[PDB]
């Protein structure tokens, strides 16, 4: 019609902009100049809209898209309206089956680059040269919930990366914890069914806080290690950018000389590790179920590209049996204290998709999609995975041609004798559809293995034993890893774990299941067990109190790399601050606050009791981002309150409650001049308290003190103080 | 191994039990004796489990379900493991496409029966005899969210009823507001795209509080009427039990003489009308996303069967053109003050399904599934709905044999000449698959229309007009119904409509969209318009302040049946109270509480700061349902604090906050003896305040106050008092 505003305000700028500054938009409109090979190769399917006639799928233009065709303007709809029928028909068939697991996820385009050639240890083309850039598509996710469940639930997160190499797609389909729950793939449906919503009533969505999960866990002690990790703050990450990623399984690197090295893949978050606290995460699933998704998208639109360092734990073939645990057991981790992570490369995510359904929804990642230079191992969990991803995608994606769906296509050439199938796009001209053939001179042809561009040959591992359905006795050890994890945690981390098991176990209706988990915890650590028992009104028996603790892991009593916070890796860029306005802000405070934040790449959100504008003491007009209720403290990392007419919000329940929720969830809080009248709301001494920045104005050290607090993430020392506080 | 507790406490008692008294279960195990003809007919596919051997789907017994088959215990998985491949295959193919709209839904079985024969106005066999029961299957849903989205979001609610009649399936597919947002089916996809997650980033889930929704609404004022209902407390019902249901369109009733009568369908909730408040509801999507689901399932397990009265608005054919709105326009309601709802029958939902997926997820409802005695009209929304339910179902349910899926099958005879199709169950023995045929003597045969048991014949409506794509000029009025709704609401209802609009519009990033919506509100009612503008920081212009209000609706200045609360309809049975224990409960207080609660059918949930048990003063051991934080005030209708050792909880942060939250959400609170010391936490009154029950002990009087309050649902008079509270 010509419905946009004449000021062109309906359209976000094609330049990096801070979160909330502009309406968010499709990747290619938001950042047209951010390219990569894969992004360029999708131009054949991108479709514009501006200046084009509205049409049917057959290209016939539509005159009236507001009405069905009827016999009289008040008459019956006619079957002949083919415009209405194609339109409703496409609408009626929009949905596809969501992923069996990892239905909820958020994705983005990016690129990867190795620091140096790894040719000595792997002939994988994407790792052979530091100037070799490989496009990537990454999808982060939760395990249990459907596609419409919440982001900040407690859960293990999925971390899958599609590498569009020159010698094939390589998918690294990992999680954000270094182990999995089960050992053998045959039990996946059992474990997954136990964690998913119970079969009679489909409750609860996106949560393990229910009977079947803990029932399973309590009868399968192999699960404890990963359960420890999910029960910790690892299970509620601050963002997909602030968690670690792992392949979990031991795989093989094969070099040109044919030598196999055992490898465990890792991703290190260059923004560091940071997690929410439980009450915040649970509230955030309600106030904004799309928090991670939104944050990922906005970090990319703001230029805060999520960056990760690919790392490798490398173990020589000769050291296979040198640990107390089996290298092929997925419920066991390789302590970095024993086997360090070697820095391999950097992955940068710098552009959102155009259409979520087309790119994110249909992305198909598979762990068996490896390339020459990599190989598998006999890890029994991995072994079954190679069966499952290929299988599930014939029904999710409607057929065997899911590789022709734009996001999934190789950027490298692909030729073979495979034909037909639903949705076939490629029109093969080869006179032959079989080999060996003479009619096309046998093309395309097999290709011998070699140092570069050769065919895929599996490493000749010796295989020996009888056909058996048997767990390896080396896998029958379930408690030392959980114990190692436990002892590597800070005290406040240990308390949060205790609190996760406690909350969780309290949602289990059948008491005996709770007791059974407590007994299992007593096999790991008595202090953990007791603390959780106590929260559940359970007493340990004299026998539980004497269970002998599991042995150290290869002599290790703790590995600080297992903690989120024991070793400071804080990084403020991309974090966000809430600024609580009033109707006459000391503009001097605001300029100081704002400039200091921007200097460190920390965003702000101007908040108030209504939308619109307020005018500072000097006449500066301040645009309001959202209300105290509309953009709660759960969505920010810190809260700053500038002086002015504090009496304007001093008695505002929402303004006060904002501070209480923020204080409760250990976020740094800064009160300027009269804003200190809010000290009484959170019971802050006259003298002060670590974690609360206060001054007569937002000058001098005020923002630096506040920014040092943001660097340590949360004010852990405040925990005991929050114990009470009614919020 | 891994067996049941010795004490049989793993399995629920098969009798009515209050919410949380026992683990919930499949309905046929929870209520084996609850039967109806449809329930019974599902018996061919019910599958037990106890005492049976674990097998593949081919019936082969499985010996070891813990392991894959491998060449040695540390070896690779073999391809010949068929047990493992069927098991994982089934698992990989579990998911089917969710419903395009209404993916989130909760269902149950029950029965329907007319109060009296309606044979004078319809020949429909299910309404012809008061002692003729019709088995039903009902599903309640939200519109926008995915199948894993949250229940208590702001949304219209779907209310679909599947009637298994002796003359065919009749599905009455309605919503909880008497109108829909749009006029013509052609605009369905446009509207549902505008409300669903935005296409580039697939945000936000289950919410209309985003730019596309308000943009669409601002450009199409026909939506305003249903938008009014959505922003009022009708958009957040307290349960599926406490909402109304409506078929929206005008359909027809055809009697045996052939007289057509215009009919609008209604359901009256016999538990009364009641809704949450926004903050409660939004917070509840985080604390318990499956709250309506759970509540329905528990009410049914408890014997608090959801009951609805089917009612009819009847308009003689000669009154078609007598209102000042077109009867065929679905953005218009028929005010009860003009055409009264006639009581027709009662529907009781008395049993949950066995398997959610099989029964709820595959259920297929269609507004075109009518039977003889009913018929359509030219409503242009309805007309397009006839095309779509049928079409979507072929992909959603994988083929044209969706009527053979157990929950969807008719209980009456079905015989025709349609053959084949994917997953065909029915093995047809008829020699003929066409008619007319001589080889089977033309069976099955056509049956003439007639008063009872006759074939379907459409009412012979006269059709006169040109083939046009045109909106009837009479559907061109968009403001007087919205105003009628506005003016018929209580003051606190009006405020909640204002706040809903203010909250939602504050989440619209592009400010001109806010503005255009406010301008549309100014066409409806200037008081309303200014209340929203004020909250958005917007100033109406002179022009806007001079928009003439729309006319009354046939002289109606207000209609009290449009409001949830003007006419009191309180019913406390099936509600639930939180009882905050301390560690030395005064058993006499508790005794009295429970007794009074029991006499009115109100359930209790005993809460404490830890799980397990507390012992009252007389040695009674009180098992704890959940902790203060574990089951927040959001989940209960009122709070009772008995005396005893109040010092145990007086300083508990979660206990104080429990009360503050409940207070803020206008729920009745009862404090006894030393519990009255919590009056300071909810910082108000000392002589007391309407809505806070208090006494030296919980007596008969004390409980009568509380039950009276609960019978009014919320403490509306406390509204002015909650916005200073920091909660
Ligand atoms: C170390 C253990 C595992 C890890 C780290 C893992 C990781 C993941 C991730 C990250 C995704 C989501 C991919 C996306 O974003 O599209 C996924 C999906 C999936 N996983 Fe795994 N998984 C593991 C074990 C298994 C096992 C044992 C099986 C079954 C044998 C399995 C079957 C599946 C299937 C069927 C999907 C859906 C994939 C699709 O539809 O494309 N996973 N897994
Ligand atoms: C007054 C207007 C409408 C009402 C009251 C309404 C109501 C409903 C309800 C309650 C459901 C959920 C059924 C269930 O629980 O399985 C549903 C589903 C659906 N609706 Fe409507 N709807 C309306 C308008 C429309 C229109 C105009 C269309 C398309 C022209 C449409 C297309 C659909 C589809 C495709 C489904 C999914 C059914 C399935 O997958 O089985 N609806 N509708």
């Amino acid at each position: 019609d010509s419905l946009a505003p004449e000021d062109g305000s309906h359209r976000p700028a094609a330049e990096p902009t801070p979160p909330g500054a502009q309406p968010t938009a499709p990747g290619s409109l938001k950042a047209p100049d951010t390219r990569n090979e894969k992004l360029n190769s999708l131009e054949d399917v991108r479709k514009g809209s501006e200046n084009y006639a509205l049409t049917t799928n057959q290209g016939v233009r539509i005159a009236d898209d507001q009405n069905s065709l009827r016999a009289g303007s008040r008459g019956p709809t006619l079957l002949e309206d083919f415009i209405l029928r194609e339109k409703i028909t496409h609408f009626d068939h929009e949905r596809i089956p969501e992923r069996i697991v990892h239905a909820r996820g958020s994705a983005a385009h990016g690129y990867f680059q190795p620091y140096k050639s790894l040719s000595d240890i792997t002939k994988a083309d994407f790792l052979s040269d530091p100037n070799k850039i490989t496009p990537v598509f990454v999808r982060f996710s939760t395990v249990q919930g459907g596609a419409g469940s919440a982001d900040t639930v407690r859960a293990i997160r999925g971390f899958a990366t599609k590498f569009y190499t020159e010698e094939g797609i390589f998918d690294l389909v990992g999680n954000n914890t270094p182990i999995f729950f089960i050992q053998d793939a045959h039990k996946f449906p059992d474990f997954v069914h136990a964690v998913k919503p119970e079969p009679h009533w489909a409750i609860p969505q996106g949560q393990s806080a229910h009977d079947t999960f803990w029932d399973y866990v309590s009868l399968q002690p192999e699960t404890l290690h990963n359960v420890m990790w999910a029960m910790s703050d690892r299970g509620i990450p601050r963002s997909y950018r602030t968690m670690e990623g792992f392949g979990i399984h031991t795989f093989r690197l094969i070099n040109a000389e044919g030598k196999a090295t055992f490898v465990r893949f890792h991703w290190k978050p260059l923004a560091g590790k940071a997690s929410l606290v439980w009450d915040e995460a649970q509230k955030l699933t309600g106030r904004d179920p799309d928090f991670h998704r939104r944050e990922l998208w906005e970090a990319i639109e703001a230029g805060d590209f999520p960056e990760y360092e690919l790392g490798f734990q490398l173990i020589p073939e000769e050291d296979e049996f040198k640990f107390d645990f089996d290298l092929l057991d997925p419920t066991k981790l390789i302590p970095e204290e024993l086997v360090p992570v070697q820095r391999v490369g950097k992955m940068v995510l710098n552009r959102n998709p155009d259409n979520f359904f087309a790119e994110n929804e249909q992305a198909a990642f598979h762990p068996g999609h490896i390339v020459p230079g990599l190989d598998f191992t006999n890890d029994p969990l991995l072994q079954g995975r190679l069966f499952s991803y290929t299988d599930t995608q014939i029904s999710r994606l409607g057929g065997p041609n899911f590789h022709e769906i734009p996001i999934n296509r190789p950027t490298c050439p692909y030729h073979n004798f495979q034909r037909d199938g639903m949705h076939r796009m490629g029109i093969d001209t080869n006179p032959a559809n079989y080999e060996p053939n003479s009619i096309n001179d046998n093309w395309p042809r097999e290709t011998p293995p070699g140092p570069k561009r050769g065919g895929f040959e599996s490493y000749q591992e010796r295989v020996e034993g009888n056909k058996v359905r048997e767990r390896s006795p080396s896998f029958g050890e379930y408690y030392s890893h959980p114990r190692l994890f436990w002892l590597s945690q800070t005290p406040f981390e240990q308390r949060h774990i205790v609190d996760g098991f406690s909350f969780e176990l309290s949602k289990v209706v059948r008491p005996y299941i709770r007791e059974r988990v407590v007994d299992q915890l007593a096999h790991i650590d008595l202090t953990l067990a007791q603390a959780v028992a106590k929260n559940l009104g359970i007493e340990l028996t004299d026998d539980q109190l004497n269970i002998t603790p599991p042995p150290d892991v290869n002599g290790l009593k703790k590995d600080p790399s297992l903690s989120l916070y024991a070793i400071p890796d804080g990084d403020v860029k991309g974090r966000v601050v809430a600024i609580l306005l009033n109707d006459e802000v000391r503009s001097a405070d605001l300029l100081a606050i704002l400039k200091a934040l921007k200097a460190k790449g920390v965003h702000a959100k101007l908040l108030y009791s209504r939308m619109g504008e307020v005018t500072a003491d000097d006449g500066t007009v301040l645009p309001i981002a959202a209300t105290f209720a509309g953009a709660p403290s759960l969505t920010v990392d810190a809260v700053i309150v500038p002086c002015g007419n504090i009496a304007d919000i001093a008695d505002n329940g929402d303004a006060n409650y904002y501070l209480m929720e923020a204080y409760k969830h250990l976020k740094p809080i800064a009160l300027a001049g009269d804003a200190r009248k809010f000290k009484a709301t959170i019971k802050i001494a006259d003298q002060g308290e670590e974690g609360i920045v206060e001054a007569d104005s937002a000058d001098g050290s005020f923002m630096d003190e506040l920014l040092t607090l943001m660097a340590a993430h949360r004010v852990w020392s405040r925990i005991p103080k929050i114990d009470k506080i009614p919020a």
